[PDB]
Formats: C-alpha cells, sequence, structure tokens
C-alpha cells in the first residue's frame, strides 16, 4: 500500500516514540523518513557526535544506544541503521 519505501507508515515501540517526542514530535505514527529526521534532531540537540568525526554518532550511555543496542554507529552505514531501527517499531496501515 505504501507509495514508496520513504513513506512507509509505523508505530514507534514505547521507548522509541518516548525519544521521538523528547525532541518536539507530536504524532504517534510516523512516516520512516519522519522517524529519521526527528532520530537526527535527537543527535544534534544531544550533541551525540564527536565535532572531529560527525558521521560517527556515540550513543553508549543515551537511550539511543540502548534501543540500537550498540556503544556508537556510522550515518553512512544505513542498512544497519534501518534494522536498528525496526527493531523498534511496528508497521501500521494508512487508517
Ligand atoms: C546531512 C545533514 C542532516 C543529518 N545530520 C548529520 O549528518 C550531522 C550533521 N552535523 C553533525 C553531526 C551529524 C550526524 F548526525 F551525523 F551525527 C544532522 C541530523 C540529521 C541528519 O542525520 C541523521 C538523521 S537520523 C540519523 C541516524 F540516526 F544517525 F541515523 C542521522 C539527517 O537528516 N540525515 C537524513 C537521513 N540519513 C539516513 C540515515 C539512515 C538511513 C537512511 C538515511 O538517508 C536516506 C536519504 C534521506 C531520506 O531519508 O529521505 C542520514 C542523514
Amino acid at each position: 500500500a505504501s507509495a514508496s519505501e520513504q513513506e512507509t507508515l509505523v508505530r514507534p515501540k514505547p521507548l522509541l516514540l518516548k525519544l521521538l517526542k523528547s525532541v518536539g514530535a507530536q504524532k504517534d505514527t510516523y512516516t520512516m523518513k519522519e522517524v529519521l529526521y526527528y532520530l537526527g534532531q535527537y543527535i544534534m540537540t544531544k550533541r551525540l557526535y564527536d565535532e572531529k568525526q560527525q558521521h560517527i554518532v556515540h550513543c553508549s550511555n543515551d537511550l539511543l544506544g540502548d534501543l540500537f543496542g550498540v556503544p556508537s554507529f556510522s550515518v553512512k552505514e544505513h542498512r544497519k541503521i534501518y534494522t536498528m531501527i525496526y527493531r523498534n517499531l511496528v508497521v501500521v496501515n494508512q487508517q
């Protein structure tokens, strides 16, 4: 039913929802594009990167690390990022 992969509708699981809402997300249902956007807002506000290597997120002592299950990851490794995000949501229908 989704018009594109980025437009897949999802319901974040409770802790990922808590995380997204902490950075101004007002929804309960999001597109995958929106989840990436709000994760980005979270990383930027909490400064979860080293100014030296901006492509590496450091999250070992943060909820982001607990939910993704890693102490750090590369923003370039999209496959790994999708895998970690998917474990924290449920796919929903357009109704
Ligand atoms: C490039 C300028 C915005 C990104 N930014 C920096 O890269 C950046 C800047 N200055 C200092 C430090 C950083 C740091 F984030 F990398 F640590 C700042 C925040 C928004 C920003 O990055 C991320 C959003 S969600 C995310 C993460 F959880 F880590 F995976 C990273 C961003 O919105 N995206 C767009 C989404 N990307 C992504 C990631 C995974 C899969 C597919 C992706 O993309 C597909 C195509 C885009 C589309 O979804 O339609 C990753 C980058």
